[PDB]
């Protein structure tokens, strides 16, 4: 864990832009990447679920790696998501974040059948080995993946060879505190943005967020007032990321991100792929006035 | 509803063949189809989720459904099952299934991210449409899927334009019940083998199933037995069945199934595609017998 | 389980009447139990969950037991329900019952706290030594218990000294097979009135219901058709109990089975304990229909 | 909620003690009132879950909250927990509270039977009614009531006449903060001890809990380290106090506190009421050192 220490940090989850047919749209993810490099942001993590991988094939998911890492390699910290349900499809995209220069890999716990602790951790073991010395981030999100790990679990997957972090998308703070204390030196990722704080207080020692894309440093002046124990500026912060999260639950979450993105110059057309649908007109002034915000705050 | 009657029966749904590398298994998955035409099934259900859909390709979803259609099509009805969480893929696979001269299109509701009902009415409605005449079958299965749809939004989904049946993964037989007092003509296939019989009572008038694949015909006894007032029988039926599913719940259902196919000399190489990992061999002695019970039954 | 074989059978679920100050109406309980036993109920199960047993005193319980003991025993089976939280509680009344000439107590799984598998164990030692030779009927309702035994422990417990039934109050219906195919000799009710013609076909022997109160005859007749294999007539009066039970979701079932009982000319005053509320006036209506309906039937 | 300020603090879940027999000890209350008064405790929470409310009588109850307020009253804060799942009940014991001269009342949402939100909101009237004059504690513990209200539900429930706070047993962190902003001024008590600290950054302004009884000095003193910027000091605090959680969780939480509190020579005999078993004895070692640990510190 030690040795993993440089990927410590605020990372955006990089939301995949596409264009009116649906197909990606590669200038709109390039502007997006360099949006996020402008704004500090120390990392990006690439094809997460907020990245709408699933609903990508792996040629598509290649794509953008390839054209993140062209952006941005050597600048800012790069975390290809690899992870598929299936363990030899997690390593083609692995061996094709190895040939891209990432930084790291990360896996989802694989979901929709269930499998076997064992299976977890051979899974991993498989995709560690095709990263061909990319750490992993073991990826917990058990409200989508329908995984549910104990403690004891968490700390056998953490600690196989090659994992140098944890991104933790729980909202179990009592589990935090518990990880940080059997791995004081585990690089341990915040995943709810609308806990961030509470999160680095229990004992993430930084974020993976949707919301990042947009207001990254929000969550940097976080971490800034909890090291120099300024309370109050860190719950002004999240309580201001937070009005913020409470209209993209609204929204949809990936689409009010990618309608702001849009608003920003970032975006072209803010769309989903299907099944996901349009974001109700209603709400475009709003996510217009955000976006003018957020751009006069930045 | 009225229109699709002859999509009523039992259905197995068919398992994918694996070789030692974890590639399709032609030989196999030919071998499988004869078997299941020669011990009588009604129907195929293929590329759900027992044909291990999920951990396969688009392509390789679509190879499958050729080699079936080439081996069946004409001799027993034929149902694709062409659900993926992309509509966009969905489409794909269901013109295919189309191409290939299948008499009926499936899809899961579509999971990981959580959609709206209208999002998914939207989704099967766009399936449909490339379907282009192949009445569609809707698939919930609860447990697996994470999507929780009311009774009313159940029985707007089944009465869409050009859906024609349901496959009810579902163990809430008072569920089972209102849909067919709602829908009195819909074909209504039960899914969890271990409760076929009370399924049947309650409403269904068939179903797909996993552990077809070996014992297809004492669910085609039971649909008789019940048929006849002859309760006895079909409890007994039952009973042998569920026998059958306590161990293969502890082997693995799918691997379980592979293996017993195996030494049935149906099935070369009993593998599921990783991340699942092979039968302890520990159950061999129960699944050689099950193998040489069941060849003598048949 | 043999030595209790007597126990088998179609039992109400007792409903407990009150008075518009809340108080008991011992004169409509007697009326009540008058009224079931008319109907060729087979037994009565006094003091459970229908007899909003968590809303009363210990005082008020043994009252109704006493007056139905009185009023009952030796016509039709009696069985109370002595269950609480507390073991103590729960040891007093099957006292209570013992010494009122009950054939059998039965308590819920202890709820609330949680508590392991053993202490329920010891639970039940407890109150089947004070039941001083009653037989016990362990009572599961994983939906309102929020206990989550699993089929081991369940057969752990049904096999206790002193034990001779389950009511099992669970929509698993291939549990309800596994547990009469372990205990071929046991004593299984089935507690989902919406479900019992499959649950007896899954192998419950009968059931113990709050809906009896009302049409206890349909049940009976569901027994009666499943065992002269007239399928169809069983089918016609699950679906005929379906439709009422549908509506009795809608109103509140408790209170509107006492509505219809007052409809009835049975109970006096149709009402439960705060916190349950009135009867939606909407639904009077409704429920006096059903009411004629059921007077007419019978 | 202005008009509440003064409820605002850490103040302790009473644990009841009980003999061998299973009898109120009241010597034990007395000494447990007074130790925890000597720990700075702001006040005590009288009859809740953690004071095993729900396996005793009313009349045992109202013993407790009477020795309580005669050993306490006017020296700390005290809420008398009046809750039951009948609302008479509930009101009866809200009527003692306020003879007993006690500064507020408290009432889990009513459980085990599903009732609606509107039947939730009558429940707190009719006790605030009762309580003639001291201010409602809502207290919302999903994970032990099954009562599952919305944010919107909530938002109503804490701004009905007469409630002056809400007890928050629950680690969801972003409605902890929802809460907050939504509520300004309303007193929000965290309930899970292992996340306080992270907690009250979320927005709660106080706590209620259980390991209170033991190290009360220790949750004091995250609220000051908090309170001056000492985000390091209020980490290793709750540190400590997780390492007790877990030991505690292993032992079993009441019967583990109380066999500390016996350690510390304040209780007789460390039992927890039946179907609660005792403490398993290759804990004790465990349990005394801690005791020990924790009389050294303080």
């Amino acid at each position: 864990h030690h040795h993993a220490t440089n990927l410590r940090g605020v990372m955006a989850a990089l939301l995949t832009p596409f264009d009116q047919q649906q197909a990606l749209d590669k200038a709109s993810l390039r502007r997006l990447v360099q949006f996020n490099i402008q704004q500090g942001i120390d990392g990006l993590y690439v094809g997460g679920s907020t990245g709408e991988a699933f609903v990508q094939s792996l040629s598509e998911r290649e794509q953008v790696l390839e054209i993140v890492a062209e952006e941005a390699k050597g600048k800012i910290k790069l975390i290809a998501h690899v992870g598929c349900v299936s363990t030899a499809e997690s390593q083609q995209l692995a061996a094709s974040a190895k040939r891209y220069g990432f930084d790291a890999v990360s896996a989802v716990t694989p979901f929709y059948y269930p499998f076997s602790f064992e299976e977890h951790c051979d899974h991993y073991r498989a995709i560690i080995d095709s990263a061909d010395g990319l750490p992993m981030v073991v990826y917990n999100i058990p409200a989508l993946s329908g995984v549910k790990l104990t403690l004891d679990q968490i700390n056998t997957l953490v600690t196989l060879p090659g994992v140098g972090a944890l991104k933790q998308t729980s909202g179990d703070l009592y589990q935090m505190e518990q990880i940080r204390r059997e791995h004081p030196d585990l690089v341990l990722y915040n995943g709810y943005d609308n806990i961030f704080a509470s999160g680095l207080l229990a004992g993430a020692d930084g974020g993976i967020g949707s919301t990042y894309n947009i207001m990254g440093w929000r969550y940097q002046g976080i971490v800034k007032a909890l090291k120099e124990g300024d309370i109050q500026t860190a719950q002004k912060l999240q309580t201001e990321c937070n009005k913020v999260i409470d209209l993209l639950i609204k929204t949809g979450v990936f689409r009010g991100l990618k309608t702001v993105l849009h608003y920003m110059d970032v975006v072209s057309v803010p769309l989903c792929r299907k099944p996901f649908g349009p974001v109700d007109e209603k709400y475009l002034p709003e996510l217009k006035a955000l976006a003018q915000q957020l751009m006069q705050e930045r």
